[PDB]
């Protein structure tokens, strides 16, 4: 249950934004 429905709301972060979203999150 969490990590059954919590991949949903953290999978979404790294679709695209300005790219910027690989360099503060690792």
């Amino acid at each position: 249950k969490a990590a059954v429905s919590h991949w949903q709301q953290q999978s979404y972060l790294d679709s695209g934004i300005h790219s910027g979203a690989t360099t503060t999150a690792p």
